[PDB]
């Protein structure tokens, strides 16, 4: 009749780990077109959802559960214990200085490096030797674009780009060369933007071909005019999954990017041109938004490093996803110390959140590590072996085990086994939680006329959201103060929680899907498997390159640490990037700089 | 953007051409058997939500949740920025004992007079007659408890309690007259009896929520916060009070146990929810009774009835152990016959959750010194902010009249500015409201209602639930975005004024139309004006006061409402003290029973 729970009462030793993945059937092109007018039909497709959701069990749990707990509306995090072995930054200082003092925890820099990506200083030391210009980097990069059409369909990285634009800024960094004041290590080092990031003087689209039409760009976003004030050179807006409404990068409006390790493969969304253009070389860096995962993914099947920070570490202000629930804005980087310094640059949380979310002073980790690593040994690595196995491939299982033994072998870090219950419910309450405020958002220019121009992909997800009641948004709530009441005691354990990033590698891109999308859950479940706590939890979680599989496609290993403790997962990574370099050079890669 | 779609703003909004708009709710009333067959054209199938979104659309709730872009973020539940400290209080500690705050209340209060042993009778006449033994616990209890057997007060079809037992009534009236003939009273509260709303949790009673069945799914093994706060002073608790089912309501209203009748006319309601509360203390029976207010459940039946009613901030007062704990505008407040044993209850129960202490982050409690003149130099700094539109937009013109008529009296005897002011975005808020409170109270009762027992419910309550059910999660993330926009409207407005000021109802108390005594009624233009002035506290967290100060032309209570800052309870107390100073309760209630004679 019904069932009933409790949190902090619960037998730890009798959770038991859910391993059932959602059913469905994988549908391309016009059966796929078909089954959207199905759901969209006005009798006949709340029926069908209304059967979705009995049959995967979100029901049950939304509707037949009594549950005890109170509502979290947002992540509440307690007061934490200070990390150990960190510098400690002014909470008001400005992305500049913030960038000095970075400099100073990472090793000396040793022109013996100027295979292996480049390095933002590797390109700082460039145009401070004179060896080479950010106008003529600029060039070169606008050269690949032009020649391989990465700005035009149908696989571009940019879905948005001006190459005048890029010259002027490039330009004028060149200029501050010369004149021997460059505003800091990030001065003519070209970053890409997410489609749902602000960046003038470019529409934001979200992946869309309209939402420009609705919503204007009046003003940076603050992570953008937080690098433009370093002198970093925005390239242009990226390619990414509709509205970050998936997690492979399929994009039927411009056309699908592509995994620069296989061409035929997704990149992994919903960052998807970020991660690639980051992976192919072409720019130092990325911005991504990452709700459900969407930086850490596409990070981890594109063999680079993406930071999700705490919520509400980083402003949000000037991106569709602001005054979300589960979202932030992170870094994608091809080397640890890259995604660090993007990070320094612009972490800053909104006045609204300083006051709502309290967060302790931003700390930066000593890279160079000596004294060390007495830091890294003492760290407790939390590890849920039934979850961390549930791989679809034992590559990816064998890979990150191997990596926790060599962080046992070279520091002395401990593994302790963990358990993390209602991992179901976990899922459940965060795509609630997420597709609630996209929905809303968009609603009034949907209700306008504007719902059959987006894509099948997005329309059928906006018919599962628009069946969410407000009861149920309540229920999802209280299910994420559970999730959070565990993970808070795990972390009493452990300094950390350790798994791969996904439970798959790329996969390839089913031909038939690219004409108008798909339904995979299949796949979204792999995908999504182990990167929905950083979000619904609002933890920092990092996904770092670890190797490879059997088919030479990268495998990623994802940190996930306490409220506030960037610096721990920043150094906990940076510690496996050196007992796992990249080696692999990418089937698509440019070597600029040269 | 008058067209395609809707926009707004709110830091930007020109407060000077914000336009007070009417009451833009159309319905019509249905008792009896139109009223069933209209319950299950809502629960039908098909036309159940045809029904429920023409409804949306015609009281302009589809245009503001699903047409209009909102540019603020969601604020999901009510967020304060700190408050300046209050003037010429005295500070309580934050984790005192109820014991200890009330010997602090004590203090506050001038000098007791035995001179005065019509006007109700306060908790200090009872304490000074016990511990003069004039009389005692138990022979107060007995007189009670006859009162209560003879009228029928515990049973249909015009309960004030819906659970009650005397035995357990006189045990704890036995332990209270041991101690004070043994002269070791706990404090001023004990022997004095309270009543509370059948939504708290009360040993040894069960907790149905003014429902039949609820008592079936949840037990009640504790007490909930608040009564274990009064139980360790020595008050006695009455029983459960009748209230209107499940606090969705502002009538009282009941089909399942009969509907409490107003004790100053009983063919007319009582106000809602807080209906049983209300009553007996309107009545005089007990001293005060404890309600839930989450849509002006507290004062409404207090102005109606000619009372005093105290809603708290937003977390003030721990709510554990009742049926909306968790909900983001609910309070539990106190309901008495004078400010002065209002403060007194109030001290007891205060004091937050270890949860909304660290997530809301309250400044310590604060008493006002009603001692006090002055004193009344505090009083008359305070600046009244007056929404005239708003304000006067009452069913009867004696409302405003005499709510007019003591802010002069303030502005006379004390030297009170009223100062003009603007609330935009009034129907907003109550749009916000309803989706606010109905989301948590029809997700925690889903899995019951699922289970079968959804017919079990009142007509009246399966009516807002099938609009509740309606609501989507994107609806109420909207909700949640126009909460900020009216928290920094109001805000702004208390960097210009201390309180706000209103009438605490659009009407007084309204007659009982005969035919929905069987099964409820839907009548929305009365609940329309019951709820005219009180959302904001509820949807912001602001607290709120409902202070008596007269009767119309009829001889019907009439209430003045003090809005006041986060965490000011102790101005609005100062100030309905220095209200009921200036406008007395001079009118014996048709329904009035003198206990201590």
């Amino acid at each position: 009749y019904q069932v009933m729970k409790r949190a902090s009462e619960v037998d730890l030793s009798t959770v038991k780990y859910k391993a059932e993945t959602m059913k469905a059937p994988h549908l391309t092109g016009l059966s796929f077109k078909l089954f959207v007018n199905l759901l969209e039909a006005p009798l006949i497709g709340s029926l069908i959802v209304d059967y979705l959701k009995k049959d995967n069990g979100m029901t049950k749990i939304f509707r037949n559960t009594v549950i005890p707990e109170e509502p979290m509306f947002r992540p509440e995090f307690p007061s934490q214990e200070p990390e150990h072995d960190v510098v400690i930054v002014g909470e008001d200082e400005s992305p500049i200085d913030r960038l000095e003092t970075a400099l100073k925890c990472l090793p000396q820099y040793d022109p013996s490096r100027s295979f292996r990506y480049w390095k933002i200083r590797d390109y700082a030391y460039a145009y401070r030797s004179k060896l080479t210009t950010p106008l003529q980097v600029a060039k070169r990069i606008i050269s690949i674009i032009e020649e391989f059409g990465y700005d035009k369909p149908p696989t571009p990285f940019l879905i948005r780009f001006d190459a005048n634009e890029v010259i002027k800024q490039a330009e004028a960094s060149t200029r501050r060369f010369e004149q021997g004041n460059p505003i800091s290590v990030l001065d003519g080092i070209f970053v890409t933007i997410k489609d749902d990031i602000d960046c003038l003087p470019h529409p934001t689209n979200g992946g869309t071909t309209w939402l420009h039409e609705d919503r204007s760009v009046e003003k940076d976003s603050a992570v953008v005019s937080k690098l433009r004030s370093c002198g970093a050179i925005l390239l242009g807006k990226a390619n990414m999954h509709e509205l970050g409404m998936g997690t492979t990068g399929n994009n039927s409006n411009y056309g699908t990017t592509r995994n620069p390790h296989d061409p035929k493969r997704y990149t992994g969304g919903s960052s998807s041109g970020s991660a690639a253009i980051v992976a192919a070389g072409l720019c130092s860096a990325a911005l991504g938004t990452d709700g459900g995962g969407s930086v850490r993914i596409p990070s981890a099947l594109c063999g680079i490093t993406g930071l999700k920070t705490t919520y509400g570490r980083t402003d949000m202000t000037g991106s569709l996803c602001e005054g979300g629930t589960v979202e932030i804005i992170g870094p994608l980087a091809s080397s640890l110390e890259d995604a660090f310094l993007v990070y320094a640059a612009i972490l800053g949380s909104s006045s609204a959140d300083r006051y709502n979310l309290k967060p302790s002073p931003p700390c930066f980790p000593k890279l160079l590590s000596h004294n060390g690593s007495n830091a890294i040994g003492s760290l407790r690595l939390g590890k849920y072996t039934k979850w961390f196995n549930d791989v679809s491939s034992s590559d990816i299982s064998d890979k990150c085990e191997d990596i926790l033994k060599l962080l046992s072998n070279n520091h002395g870090c401990k593994v302790v086994e963990i358990v993390v219950p209602e991992l179901e419910e976990m899922r459940a309450a965060h795509v609630i939680s997420i597709g609630s405020p996209t929905l809303s958002s968009l609603t009034p220019y949907c209700e306008a006329g504007k719902n059959s121009k987006l894509s099948y992909d997005t329309r059928t997800s906006f018919a599962i959201f628009r069946s969410f009641s407000a009861s149920d948004y309540i229920a999802a709530q209280c299910l994420r103060r559970r999730l959070m009441e565990y993970h808070l005691n795990i972390f009493k354990d452990v300094d950390v929680i350790v798994t791969p990033t996904t439970g798959m590698t790329a996969p390839v891109i089913p031909p038939d899907a690219l004409k108008n999308g798909e339904t995979n859950i299949q796949v979204t479940t792999d995908l999504m498997r182990f990167v929905l706590a950083a979000n619904l939890l609002g933890f920092p979680a990092i996904s770092v390159p670890v190797g490879y599989d059997k088919e030479g496609l990268p495998i990623g290993l994802q940190i996930m640490g306490r409220p506030w403790a960037e610096a721990t997962v920043l150094g906990l990574a940076a510690a496996v990037e050196e007992l796992a370099p990249v080696t692999k050079k990418p089937a698509i890669f440019y070597d600029i700089l040269n």
